[PDB]
């Protein structure tokens, strides 16, 4: 039998799924959640050997260790050890699409372990092995005898080894297949790896044992009273003396306790469950669980004899909370949620898909620090710890079954085929049976992108019947199917409709009100954070606040799926699809995270942080209105910090504690703000600071901010009359202009300021030329490749219109000497196949104060694709250490993604002004900048800018960041205007109309001086 | 599900058919032990899906049934929905777990009396006339099994048909049952006699209860 | 493997269920519902031998007939020929309640049939066998090699025999 090619065999001899066990033999240990002696990790050094196909594995391996086998760490994905290559493919299956068959050349991982088992574990009781995660299927032998088989690589498979083990030394033999019929259900957009990638362990249970237990919590109208219901099930031999006690603890305080013999109520004509019992406990004024206040209790289930002797104990953390949909809204404890969510794949750049405690806590912290309150287990049940941490730290979780069949044509071919229903069910049911007691799980999910099929309907109903405590959602087949309690579209836009046939992505605001639609709307995936992205993120968040039934979404996604490679020297770099010899692959589509693989923030994160703020602000004259968006908590660790600064110079600053009830308001009266004499804009900057450390943040953590423009004094005083007069040197080739030790040279054949001197020293390495293009962002490229041209992507419009080729033709270059200045007038025209794309009409005025006032007027042909930018560039000779600007920052910000940035005096090292996206693109821009300082140079105006050691051309032509080489000098881009960055998705043009450069006639002015 | 020709014959002679999945677990304690067990979902589903996949084209099939006397379990709920999703042209019924659960479009009790209530704990048989108008109830009532025709019986048959006729939402039932399940045995003279439970050495048995 | 004691295995290599087929190669025949050459009944006389459990079936029975075997009509219930006693029971299962296991002593019926298959049925096309009902589970062999397994004694189990049959005698 080839069980891995039969979706009717998903397992053999596998034990039933159940919630987490430890079989404690001391209730105190159970209560306090201390380690259990009855639970042993088999983690550590294992013996591993790779084979090209299961047929190639020697018979001898069952009986004894292979001399050819290495010693490796388990858990691990074996492609992280180098045995074969990890494949990165998005939609297209990494195997031939031929259900239920897999390739005969099926990489086979042979794991074995020689290990000791103590005598006492075999004299009495049941000993089982637990494989938390095996990708994708496996057979298992113990001491040569065959035990069982298993599938579903994201949930634990367990087997009873009691009869196979002997005292002292034993040997496990685990045969792991990379591909199986199960693979067809596991087509998530991630890396395709394999092996024993999650813990292994041994659990000793008594013969008479707790086999299962459910926790439930119901509430009266106001949540001032609750009933905790505990259904307990047992295996073994029923006795009249057997008892079950459930006790509920809060810290060291016994809150409630109940005891009953086995014997459930009559459920039908044949009686009831004699191997079950349900405990009901009253709890008065329970402390309720939420992401805001993750209040927990502890439940201990003790299986014991009448006379008091404990047989075994099981426990779990209990969070008192109700989740329900009512009148179109998702309520947690009767209050309508706003899901500041993010999707999170299980990813590590060194270990692969192997999860460890440290990184999880690192993710959770970082998330909570950036105003996230919900996470989605895209697209499978996670490592069991993850649920415990979300219980404890406080994040709402969507627990998703490990079913995705994206590559099927059409998408539901399997999920509408009744022969696949059993394999699908076990992926849903065994998740539910596992995670149902974790309070952080508030929503169940039937999987990812498998369209909509009868099987989804069956299974949706199955959960509703089995666990009505939680809503079920599912996006497949149009996001609003009969299989979903929630309209959960992916990448639906705020205002724009996208009526795809059969499965349209409506504007979220419009989707709500479609005839007869009543359900809430929470995007399961939105704001595609690929490279320089998250543009127009603020639009979603405005909509979420105005629309009750729009209750948030989950950003895609948390972390770049970039793996670590090494060069010749041993130096490490970040690799994406293709970099392992994987083909077909999908390049950098695996990197879509708000953070880098190492958990460094992308610039987008701060934008998320700002939009997801729990405090809203309004300004009326000098009254600040602080509005809380918390549902349950009082603002008991929050003070408001305000300052008013004139073009960067702090005038008045202040501090007021916040005392805002949830959903409440607080008015703060700013003291008389003493009006300054000199010219400039006044700015108000409030920030919310948390005086005290919490479990998820340090003291002084900033949780929210906002700015307002106050009064403005416009400059009316004339610059001190220029004592001197600049000198023209008309040549046939050059216009040279001299003042003191400053010299400006204009080339007459090209028309651009070609060189500049301070003393004898050259300032420029390439002349000051107009620029109309940028190094395309992942959003500009979309799905376009060299051999898969999508002519609709912004980049492909630009290429075909000649934007990148077009050379400037000079139309007019004249010079005039004035009363106190030298006036240069230029005009240019960029043409391609005799089509004129742009016209640039400039006037340089160099007065006797040594200042050069540039005036640029650009015409853009209405019938050409709107350009990335309208600006000037040049390569500076100088390489300085610090960049100092007055404008939006400190971080990278773009016109459609600058809400998080503040206007101030910013001073950063040069390296900070470059964002190291793994796929290089235009990056580092700062907008609404009025003053830029670089060494001797200053530029004044109202422009956008970036500043780095890399040319747009280098950026364009280099595929990976690590191959970029610092160029001689400093490249400077100064844009009067720059195009939005898009991001609603990364496969079709996503820059909103208001952020495209379509005016046709643009104007910007610059004052370039050396102060 | 029946011999395949049976459906051809009802199609052509004109009889309304109820097609029932091959699922019955009467013996279990409680009756829904397997049908509430997810590890039993697979086996059950094939018994339903394959029925629909074979018989969905016969005009005589007007109602699908999920089986018989198997309590009420989440598997029934899952499958009921399955049918509704694949074939919306036919109502779905199932008696188990009280005759009016969330897995049935039709209140289909077995041996519910016309006037007399039988208020068994958990799974009561109400009088059909009272059953209809219980708070919140709106479905039609058609007995899946009534008027046990065991031996000298069918007393009180007129009461049902008078009730059916008076009450619009009392739309009838199915008598139990058509034919005595007696088998032929022979004595010492090769003379044929009708036999029932226990007459073959079979034990334990339910004697005449097959006829 | 003891598939009859495992509810996760209800069939092996069984073909997808579907409505009544006849594979007519003539529109009119299909329209008037006439008998079809592509649908052959195999009902009639078979070779049958009873056993008290499967472990008691001699391995030779796959390869060639059993001399002890009788000739009986198919379809039938073997209880009606006298090989064991039919059991009448209402609620109480006829077997011990211990799911998914059955009794080790499991009355096993061995059915065999030698039959012709025409040249034209194997040169091209697909040749399946259809068992409209088999109570309660069965394994199938053809010309000695194993084909598959099927459960549910009230719906037809179907198997693709194309690659098992040989021209003439099978
Ligand atoms: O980042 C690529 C994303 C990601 O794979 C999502 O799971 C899916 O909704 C999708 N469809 N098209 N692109 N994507
Ligand atoms: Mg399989
Ligand atoms: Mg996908
Ligand atoms: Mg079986
Ligand atoms: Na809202
Ligand atoms: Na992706
Ligand atoms: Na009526
Ligand atoms: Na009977």
């Amino acid at each position: 039998r080839r069980d891995w090619e039969n979706p009717g065999v998903t397992q053999l001899n596998r034990l039933a799924a159940h919630p987490p066990f430890a079989s404690w033999r001391n209730s105190e240990e159970a209560r306090t959640d201390r380690p259990s002696q009855q639970l042993r990790s088999l983690n550590g050094e294992w013996r591993f050997a790779w084979f090209p196909a299961p047929e190639a594995v020697p018979e001898s391996w069952l009986e004894c260790d292979l001399p050819e086998a290495d010693t490796v760490v388990v858990p691990s994905n074996w492609q992280m050890h180098g045995y074969d290559a990890p494949i990165y493919t998005n939609v297209t299956y990494p195997i031939t699409v031929n259900p239920p068959f897999v390739p005969t050349e099926n990489p086979t991982g042979c794991y074995s372990l020689t290990f000791n088992v103590d005598e006492s574990w075999l004299q009495e009781g049941q000993t089982r092995i637990i494989f938390d995660g095996v990708n994708s299927a496996f057979h298992l032998w113990c001491n040569g005898r065959w035990v069982g088989y298993g599938q579903d690589s994201r949930l634990p498979s367990e087997f009873d080894l009691s009869a196979f083990l002997r005292a002292g030394e034993n040997r496990l033999a685990v045969m792991v297949l990379r591909w199986s019929d199960g693979s067809y259900l596991e087509d998530q957009d991630m890396w395709r790896m394999s092996g024993i990638f999650r813990d292994v362990s041994l659990l000793h249970k008594p013969t008479t044992q707790i086999s299962d237990f459910h926790v439930a919590t119901r509430f009266n109208d106001d949540f001032s009273r609750a009933v905790l219901e505990a259904e307990v099930q047992m295996c073994g031999e029923l006795r009249d003396y057997l008892r079950v006690t459930v006790s509920l603890w809060q810290g060291e305080t016994q809150v409630a306790s109940g005891t009953a013999p086995f014997g459930g109520e009559i459920i039908d004509e044949r009686g009831g469950y004699a191997d079950r019992v349900t405990l009901r406990l009253n709890v008065e004024n329970p402390k309720l669980w939420s992401a805001e206040i993750p209040n927990l209790y502890r439940a201990v289930v003790e299986l014991h004899t009448a006379d008091g002797t404990l047989i075994e104990a099981e426990a779990c953390d209990v969070g008192f909370r109700e989740v329900r949909i009512e009148n179109g809204l998702l309520l947690l404890n009767g209050k309508p949620l706003l899901i500041r969510g993010v999707n999170r794949h299980e990813h590590h750049p060194l270990h692969g898909q192997v999860m460890d405690e440290q990184t999880m806590v690192q993710d959770i912290l970082l998330m909570k620090q950036n105003n996230f309150n919900a996470v989605r287990c895209s697209h499978y049940p996670n490592h069991p710890l993850w649920y415990t941490l979300c219980d404890r730290y406080g994040l709402y979780v969507v627990d998703e079954a490990n079913i995705e069949t994206h590559g099927m044509v059409p998408m539901n071919r399997l999920t509408d085929d009744p022969r696949w229903l059993p394999a699908m069910s076990e992926r849903v049911t065994r998740m539910v049976q596992r995670d149902r007691n974790h309070p952080s799980v508030i929503i169940w999910s039937l999987g990812s992108e498998s369209g909509h099929g009868a099987n989804h309907d069956a299974l949706y109903r199955w959960i509703k019947s089995v666990d009505p405590s939680r809503p079920v959602q599912y996006e497949g087949g149009g996001a609003d199917t009969t299989a979903t309690d929630i309209i959960c579209p992916m990448y639906a836009r705020v205002d724009e409709d996208q009526p795809f046939p059969a499965v349209p992505k409506w504007s979220i605001k419009k989707w709500l009100s479609l005839p007869g639609e009543t359900r809430p709307l929470i995007l399961c995936e939105y704001a595609h954070a690929m490279g320089n992205s998250l543009g127009g993120f603020a639009k979603y968040w405005q909509a979420f606040r105005q629309y009750p039934r729009l209750q948030g979404g989950f950003v895609w996604d948390w972390v770049d799926q970039s793996l670590i490679k090494y060069d010749e020297n041993g130096n490490p770099w970040s690799a994406y699809g293709g970099d392992f010899g994987d083909t077909p692959n999908d390049r950098q589509f695996c990197m879509n995270g708000l953070v880098f693989a190492d958990r460094t923030p992308h610039p987008a994160l701060t934008e998320a942080k700002h939009q997801q703020q729990f405090f809203q602000f309004r300004l009326s004259g000098q009254t600040i209105e602080v509005t809380s968006e918390y549902l349950f908590r009082h603002s008991d660790n929050e003070l408001l910090h305000w300052m008013v600064a004139l073009d960067g110079k702090p005038l008045a600053s202040g501090e007021v504690p916040l005392d805002v009830a949830p959903q409440g308001k607080q008015l703060i009266e700013l003291p008389e703000l003493p009006q300054p004499e000199s010219a400039g804009q006044l700015w108000l900057t409030v920030r919310v600071v948390q005086p005290n450390a919490t479990a998820w943040s340090e003291a002084g953590h900033i949780s929210a901010w906002q700015q307002w423009r106050l009064a403005e004094n416009l400059s009316v005083t004339l610059p001190a009359a220029s004592h001197a007069i600049p000198h023209l040197t008309t040549s046939e080739m050059d216009f040279c202009i001299e003042l003191g030790n400053k010299r400006w040279q204009f080339n007459r054949q090209s028309g651009f300021l070609s060189q500049m001197w301070i003393g004898d020293k050259k300032q420029l390495l390439t002349p000051l030329r107009d620029q109309f293009t940028r190094a395309p962002l992942d959003n500009d490229i979309g799905v376009s490749e060299a051999t898969r041209i999508d002519p609709n992507a912004w980049v492909e419009r630009w290429k075909a219109a000649g934007h990148y080729q077009a050379e400037a033709a000079l139309l007019q270059c004249t010079a005039d000497t004035l009363a106190d200045a030298v006036l240069i007038t230029t005009a240019h025209a960029w043409q391609h196949q005799g089509k004129t794309l742009f016209i640039s009409r400039k006037t340089y005025r160099i007065d006797g104060s040594g200042q050069m006032a540039i005036t640029v007027d650009v015409e853009v042909a209405s019938d050409t694709p709107h350009p990335a930018r309208i600006g000037l560039n040049c390569q500076l000779a100088q390489v300085a250490e610090r960049v100092n600007w007055l404008g939006l920052g400190p971080q990278e910000n773009y016109p459609d993604r600058l809400t998080a940035a503040c206007f101030d005096r910013w001073d950063l090292p040069l390296s900070d002004m470059y964002t190291p996206y793994v796929f290089p693109s235009e990056n580092g821009l700062r907008c609404g900048t009025r003053e830029l300082n670089y060494g001797p140079h200053q530029w004044r105006g109202d422009f956008q800018f970036n500043i780095s050691r890399y040319s747009q051309q280098q950026l364009m032509e280099t595929s990976h960041r690590h191959l970029l080489h610092a160029e001689e000098g400093t490249w400077l881009n100064i844009d009067g205007f720059h195009m939005g960055i898009g991001g609603d998705d990364s496969w079709s043009p996503s820059v909103s109309a208001e952020f495209q450069l379509s005016a046709g006639r643009y104007h910007y002015q610059l004052v370039w001086c050396q102060k």
